[PDB]
């Protein structure tokens, strides 16, 4: 099975997937994120951050408090299962993580932690 996804977006900052299924037979999984816009990361930063659905609010809130210089993630946040760098126009990043960190049946969310974005830039992730 495929163990990679490419996440891409609009000129209007709309992204092309809101649900990711990680196949159980994957040993690693890769997310490729690319920025579709014209603005730099301090104005329109994008990242892809994975946590349990339960942890998403805490990660987002603490990330906002941490600020741009920390890519809007609290340092040493063990709630974060995997994530990309915060990227801006013309940039891309990839993250590969260990699928053994996921549990079948647990509910996961991926989201952007740039302030205010997570209500729009988010989706589910499932190990199946
Ligand atoms: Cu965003
Ligand atoms: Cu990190």
């Amino acid at each position: 099975a495929e163990c990679s996804v490419d996440i891409q977006g609009n000129d209007q900052m709309q992204f092309n997937t809101n649900a990711i299924t990680v196949d159980k037979s994957c040993k690693q999984f890769t997310v490729n994120l690319s920025h579709p816009g014209n603005l730099p990361k301090n104005v329109m930063g994008e990242n892809w951050v994975l946590s349990t659905a339960a942890d998403m609010q805490g990660v987002v809130t603490d990330g906002m408090a941490s600020g741009l210089d920390k890519d809007y993630l609290k340092p040493d946040d063990s709630r974060v299962i995997a994530h990309t760098k915060l990227i801006g126009s013309g940039e891309k990043d990839s993250v590969t993580f260990d699928v053994s960190k996921l549990k079948e049946g647990e509910q996961y969310m991926f989201f952007c932690t740039f302030p205010g974005h997570s209500a729009l830039h988010k989706g589910t992730l499932t190990l199946k």
